[PDB]
């Protein structure tokens, strides 16, 4: 039984991780359309959170041949949860009808703050797609239980060693 | 009989705790949305208020192989506490009806303050994700009625000791 | 008999249970349709709440290989609780006649409210389709015991062990 | 004979309760509709007032093994005495005849204020399915006695124990 | 017996699948009309939702020289997931008659909203024309149980290895 | 003696089946003609009645070789019980006579509806005929005694084993 | 001698009951049909008033394997209750002759209304083929006596054992 | 005995099929004429729903050199059943006499409506006649046993193999 | 036996091809008319979509002296793709009638976007004509199972040499 | 097997690559049009997005006579990565209609800023166009293994060198 030792452990054992090429091109060929649309920005989130999840667990345990990436960051963690913010706040507002109603931007939001959280989104993928373009976070699985500490249990020693 | 001892006790023994990983993930993957909407801001609450309740009280106990989170807390409560109250003061007013009453940012609220009170959601969820993300509250069980006091009665000695 | 221990027990007990693969695939070819329509949001309701009923009870108890989902929870509850509540508000005015009243959205109703209470159905189905497309809420049985904490009482230990 | 104390008793004997399962239940698979029709709304109220009666009074008890939910209630009483208001005042007016008045939000009523008391039902259920789902006010029977103080008489020790 | 696991594996062994080529050119294919009608858009969903079913299950298995798509997906998900809703919700109002209601976009509707929901057809049909067009999701069956992690049960070693 | 178990029985054991290829091509080749006319849509209804009855009621069992379909359903239920519905609203207004009364849709019935309630049947046909179309409700007979829970009576070991 | 306790009692021992079966079948091939016509809504009331009467009463008892139905209910009564009165409000008017008065939607009734009435019967049949498709208010006997309270008399112990 | 398998069968193995180069010229060749009159939408249906009957069933098989279509298809089957909808909804008013009645599109129906549902034949029939134009669900019966998986039984080996 | 290797293959094997010289012509002899017209633009596609098919598969191959075009590519991909879009969302709207409804351009659509949309029909033409009149994706097939990786099965070496 | 190392090599095997010759000339007749059109800027990507993805990973490996282009480039990557961004944020904005709303840059965004980012795609394409025009991140395959250091495995040394 892979264990979560003390409390230091019940962190990084669940959704400190997933996969690795996911996002990866997932930031490249995420760039394949626009960020402003409440396509791009918005739906993003997914394609990314459907990539950190309870994997290597207590009753479990981290890959053999399978190295991956992580979440709980110095690098990561406050660029990862930094992206998702700015991919969702460039309104709500299309005072539209049979005649748009023009007072958008002529009294009304900060409309040019629009055309600055538009970006946020281009934006926060190659800090990532950098920190992450050098082996951050990252390993096999012998660095897992590692860079955590919590010690694995189960004598598997006969056909399976430890 | 687990106890509650004296004018101290009959605070952390109550909805002072709950759970572990709920929140934890139910941190980053409730960021798999937007904060704005009457949906995602709104709704959070009771996805972690369904998740600090009446357990380990005094006719009963606090878990063997249980550890859990804290509430009540000089790191965590003052966040905790806190996050709730900025993801749900975003207006009510949608001056719309067959064409949208233009006047929301024309003449009346103070419009930018939602872009302001937008974000506190997004916010106070890495704080937390952070402060929690090294083992804080958190505790087995024998550190429960310790870091409380809270003195357990019952000589189960004999097949279930103490 | 599987037991309802004291005031905590007489909730998860009761239809906070019932399927699986139900309403998950009856989430997807559920939008294999529209959710304007009287049909589509409507009828929806009972496809899922034809989902939900007293298994697993007092004088009764919960599977052996007959693991399942649940409704009262802290990821769930508030989005299954959530989605019921917006595809059932999008009116019932339909001024027509020979010729249909064309007042509907001419001086009446808030109409594009309609259009916003649209998309609500399509909506909560993914937070959802996700949040339950990683293994939440779910279990075997004995884990119902378990994270519920009601206790099954009558010793079929020779021929049904316990 | 089960007793009924002084100016304190007169209440919480009465109906300040009857079941438990009923409404809890009758709270999800009542969503299973719409709450605007005078179906919906209007129609619950019985489902929920035919489960609050004069149960456990003076000339009798409250149950052995017949715990049971409560009323007059600091957590329930304001939601329970809360939801049936709102369920109830969504107009009478459908000015129709051969070809429907049209002037229904034309120049008449506050009509959206419909679409506001639309809700009001969706809503309620889950506050008090909620604060019901963590077991408040309800109780076995030596807890009502005792909550309220009502004093039991008749020494039925020889036979049926007090 | 190939099997189901635990709290993981109750999705990605249901209708997270079914096809390849279909939906691939039924992407090229299906423009060759238009969305706009209540026939391109619409009728859409089932051309695809009759591609997507319990297909290697747990009483059965996952296909030899049988390679396929996926639905739950980080890449296709969020894109598979979102165009169904947006080729569907062009309205329901042709106020016409034997003199069209004139009144269609001179006081009603938001008419050009239609103009902006005409297209998220035409769409999200090349995001995963593309994102699919590089092999994701897709698997023989050998990464079936590998990506999902479900053993399958068994020894068909002497004439079905296993 | 199959049996009818408690409270949960007395439902599914009574017309929630019948049949099978019934209704399938009877919901195809019942197409071969138009619903609106008295004849179509009316007519309908028990070329499919003819199809839901006690069978495999308690004094009896349910079919080896004889799978067969499911009414109150999850899926089914509310779209069987949909359909019914909608081919039955569609006028009995036909003010005719030597000369036909012209006023049908010049001062009286809202004329158009029957237009709208022409097609509800032409529809939940493939709602049905898909839902359908993919293995639901339907089972051989281990599955209803199993999906239903009721336990059939009756030693038959010898020559016809149980 | 079954009895009739005190002020609780003199009602469900009275047509609170009489059968099963009945009006579950006779809710959906009572569909078989159409509401409307004098025959359809008019004549269901006793096809179900001829099944809710005078059985076990003081002077008998409740069912040995003859468990039932009940009305008076607070899931079931509103809605038993409820339908009967959308069934028989739809008009008396048929302004016929050697030609038909013309004038029924051209000066006279609320005509449409009748189109709202028209389908209320179609309706309260599923809300109880639900309710009711689920054990509600039913019970073998030995739950009558029980969920009422009413006490039986007469020790037939010898041969009949009480 | 060709087989029916499981929950997946009993659909594709009757009426999904019949013939091949049918409908295909009846498709081109029914366009001989026109749509509008109840000669052309209307009786067209059969010519067709005389082409997807109870062919290949369980006792008896499918085709040698018997190659042929598909009716339930996710490239067809959503055009199949789609188009046998809009060729009979054009009317049944012709408010003729002696002196027609001039009101048909003077005051009553939607007249145009008509205009809209005329081509709704000439139509469907290209987009199946295209789909169909590339060989789309047609096959042998090797890849009908396969494309379904339902299993034929009896070992003809000697004289006619398998 | 040509093949279909991995994750990278199930592509371009399958409808990324057809033609050559078609659609050439097809686009210069194709502006011999008039894109606005629901002639011009709508029918388009197919004469296009009638060159893009399941040609060179794995059970068969691809072309010896027969060389061709190709769909998906960075160059051709998206304008092909493109194109398609923009010849079909001109309007539906010619409110006409005895007199025309006169208000199409004096309060309704955005009339001036037809003006918009009538020209990228014209467009997309040259744009694809250019890149493709240097040939782009274009190859004999030696370059096709190379360009993809695609190896090819079945030592043809006596009499048809691989 | 050619291989993937540690936490360096998990980034340069997987999409920092793919072509040479497409992008190339693809930024010279590319400029072929115009930028600003929703064409132009945006349609762009994939024409390029289209070139770079999962080639030389680590079950196969990179090109013999198969040299080709790279993005994470500390010459090229701030420059590839740069673009992409500057060609997609020049509005949604055509307050336009049946008179455009003439309030573009009368009253709302900060219109010349279009005019800024019109250009950023014409611009980033010869930076690139340049840095690119003398063989940067480039190389034949013998250099891929070596300037990101990953091992290949497996003797194929008779008949196949290593």
């Amino acid at each position: 039984p892979y264990l979560n030792l003390t409390p230091l452990n019940l962190i990084y054992t669940s959704g400190t991780f997933a996969p690795y090429d996911v996002f990866l091109e997932i930031l490249v060929k995420s760039r394949s359309n626009s960020f402003q649309t409440q396509a791009g920005r918005d739906t993003l989130r997914e394609q990314l959170i459907n990539s950190l999840q309870i994997v290597a667990n207590l009753n479990t345990r981290y890959p053999l041949l399978g190295f991956y990436v992580w979440v709980r960051n110095p690098t990561l963690a406050p660029v990862f949860e930094a992206l998702l913010r700015a991919t969702d706040t460039k309104n709500r507002i299309i005072e539209v009808e049979e005649e748009s109603r023009p007072t958008t931007a002529e009294t009304l939001n900060a409309t040019q703050r629009v055309d600055d959280a538009t970006v946020a989104i281009h934006k926060e993928i190659d800090n990532i797609l950098l920190l992450l373009q050098g082996g951050t976070a990252v390993y096999d699985r012998t660095a897992f239980e590692v860079a955590s500490g919590l010690s694995w249990a189960d004598p598997t020693t006969t056909s399976t060693t430890t």
